């Protein structure tokens, strides 16, 4: 069993972490055989005896930037008094960071009614802000 998946070279510190100690966790998962960095093209491979293995070292490694728009309409029911809610959301889900981004109404490339929320951490972190995002914005009343 064998993934491979990028991530961009700027998240690599990310990645590997103070002195390679996320790197190290990935490593000592029961079953990852091997995980392999080739720095020219950003792109672990992690090799196993299954896949559940495999996909446990994945989660540590795979960080990303990623954007949800958020809709303006309802932008606080997310963000919180006292900024709090946001950063629970942060702290809860694992992130590493979210940039609210309120751009120029001059900046042509925008969603219409909708706030760029870019959060940067493991795909798996990002998913679970995701469902609390979701949580805030359309079901709690
Ligand atoms: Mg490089």
């Amino acid at each position: 069993f064998h993934e491979q998946f990028i991530v961009r070279e700027d998240l690599m510190g990310l990645a590997i972490g103070t002195h390679g100690a996320n790197i190290q966790q990935a490593r000592k998962v029961p079953g990852v055989t091997a995980i392999d960095l080739d720095e020219d093209t950003c792109t672990f491979h992690i090799y196993g005896e299954d896949q559940d293995a495999v996909k446990k070292a994945r989660s540590f490694l795979e960080f990303a930037e990623d954007v949800i728009q958020v809709p303006r309409n309802l932008v606080g029911k997310v963000i919180g008094k006292n900024g709090k809610l946001i950063q629970e959301i942060v702290d809860k889900s694992g992130v590493v960071r979210v940039r609210i981004e309120a751009e120029n109404e001059k900046n042509v490339p925008q969603e219409e009614g909708m706030v760029p929320f870019v959060f940067v951490g493991t795909k798996d972190s990002i998913a679970n802000a995701t469902v609390l995002l979701d949580y805030h914005l359309n079901y709690l009343k």
